């Protein structure tokens, strides 16, 4: 019978889908519709658990929902791929968007497509092959986004994210994130965090500001009029249908949007 294989986030579900092809089920965890990051386990779907052979997670804290719903179900047992077991994690609390690299992907995608192959070893040969066609069009999306950065951001160029999503992703640029609005992982700044981001925004002279496309935040505005700062949005890949091709969909997306901002940041003649 074919594998049926339980995912938490819209990457590790584009992922699954290209290694697997038509051999396995790839099946979400929570419905289309629900935000990961304010999705409270339901009956319905701890019961779906129960249909499932393994389940691939984050598990670096972008989905304790899904550890928490396998503990509740019929299937506490239930055999678990770890993704980032190969991923070098930034730091303390560990920031989980290892999905929002090109780099980490990759390795997460090949992590995957092993653990997988062990399970399911008639299908072991087109998961390795599938992994390896994946990269390279995950490569191929990266270099192409690349080479239209005329120059790196200069020395004075420091970026902002509402939500703490960015940093692997900025550090394929070389560059780090200055500061993040949001003072934990999803969690809604009060009136006083807000003054405190603005104040170091200004203090720093905090260039760019990379808000959010999936559940946009309500308060941006305020924070773009008192700094002066220049808005870019970027997608957490959290909203919407789950498809196939929706991880590079949105990452082609995502580094047309720094390599934009970084552009836009160059001065010319005066
Ligand atoms: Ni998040």
């Amino acid at each position: 019978k074919r594998l049926r294989i339980g995912i938490t986030l819209h990457p590790y579900y584009s992922y699954v889908s290209n290694i697997v092809g038509d051999k396995a089920e790839v099946v979400p965890l929570i419905p289309a519709g629900f935000n990961p990051h304010a999705y409270e386990p339901r009956a319905e779907d701890i019961k779906r658990i129960g249909t499932l052979d393994v389940v691939v997670l984050n598990g670096v804290g972008h989905d304790d929902f899904a550890e928490r719903m396998i503990a509740s179900s019929e299937k506490p047992g239930i055999p678990v791929i770890e993704a980032n077991a190969k991923v070098p994690l930034l730091a303390k609390v560990v920031n989980p968007h290892t999905f929002l690299s090109i780099s980490a992907s990759i390795t997460q995608v090949n992590t995957i497509a092993r653990e997988l192959g062990k399970l399911d070893p008639a299908n072991a040969k087109a998961y390795t092959r599938n992994a390896r066609a994946y990269a390279k069009r995950l490569r191929a999306l990266r270099a192409d986004a690349l080479a239209r950065l005329n120059k790196a951001p200069a020395a004075d160029f420091r970026v902002a994210t509402i939500h703490g999503a960015y940093d692997y992703l900025l550090r394929e640029f070389g560059l780090e994130v200055t500061a993040v609005v949001e003072p934990a992982h999803g969690i809604e700044p009060s009136p006083s965090q807000l003054k405190k981001t603005i104040d170091q925004l200004k203090a720093l002279d905090v260039k760019v500001i990379f808000s959010e496309i999936d559940f946009p935040s309500t308060y941006v505005e305020t924070i773009q009029r008192e700094s002066g700062v220049k808005l870019y949005s970027l997608s957490h890949i959290s909203y919407g249908d789950y498809s196939a091709g929706k991880y590079e969909e949105e990452m082609a997306r995502n580094l047309d949007t720094v390599v934009r901002a970084i552009q836009e940041s160059g001065a010319e003649i005066l």
